[PDB]
């Protein structure tokens, strides 16, 4: 039981991404852009983030991973990644990963924001934003 | 066979960091600040760090993972992450994960090293701080 | 089902790395420089890069996996680090792992780019660049 997704998106557009399998290799949904995790148990879960500069852009960009329904209003992320963007080095790569008890049925979601003096100069590498994840019982 | 540890330490105080069974899910010994192996095996290891700056600070900051008793007057560490502090990118993260052979009864702890011109600018984000670990046997 | 191999290799020289199996724990072959897979499958492979400064060089470096025979002209990478070396932080850093489909047979290299206003400068510390591989399957 495991899974890996590359995001269609280059554009710095807030909100959440949209994914489709990976060539290379439970199940997505594209309507709610939502992972979908079948068998309930604890998985290592993964992703991983690269800009490029295309122009004189800064700020920084992130990614959370959001779990299905809330469960509460807090909203917290279980993975969560930071990249800061350079004025003028021309990339910036993130990558983390950690253990995760998913539940059988449970959405996942992934949000990317952006605090930049320009999101028109830097934009993701296109293939190279990846969620991965495989059970470890 | 797996665990998740997540580091109570938020200050930059050099030596041993003090853990906590993550709440998102072999064990824990608090008084030596020891992470302890039941079952003998090759473990995928990984650990997490991620710094706010909290101010006009810079340097570097380290952890290393020491396996147990030392069994060498070397002293050298299994797994070490260093991370670059910039002076005024108000963040800053680290990611590494390897391979292990592990003993049953080896003790594990992971010890932190500031060198920096502040070590009052900046700090380790509060759960953001991650020991975790899997068997691949 | 799993491996880990250290790189030789600390000066900056492109071309393939030259590998060694990890003292701390399919099979590698010395004359190609190239891993080979035993059994087909999903992995989880990663690989991991240090350098340090040892003198006012900058640029960038790159690791690039590929595998076996190409067996398209396009020669793309299934796994790609990129590192950004500052000019006068004396050390840089790069993690990256996914899971990959293996064939049985299948070699594995690793390359080594580096794009530098100084090779000279940087060179990659001595036992810390790490290439390493479990089964999911």
């Amino acid at each position: 039981m495991f899974a890996q997704l590359v995001a269609q998106n280059v554009l710095l557009i807030d909100g959440p991404l949209s994914w489709y399998s990976d060539p290379g290799l439970l199940s997505y949904k594209e309507d709610t852009k939502e992972l979908v995790v079948a068998k309930a148990g604890v998985y290592y879960v993964f992703f991983q983030l690269e800009l490029r500069r295309v122009v004189e852009g800064s700020g920084s960009v992130s990614l959370a991973l959001h779990l299905q329904p809330l469960r509460s209003a807090a909203g917290a992320a279980a993975l969560a990644l930071t990249v800061d963007l350079p004025p003028a080095r021309n990339s910036a790569f993130g990558f983390q990963g950690r253990l995760l008890h998913l539940s059988a049925g449970q959405r996942l979601g992934v949000h990317l924001h952006t605090e930049a003096r320009a999101r028109h100069a830097w934009q993701l590498t296109q293939g190279a934003t990846v969620l991965g994840l495989f059970r470890v019982t």
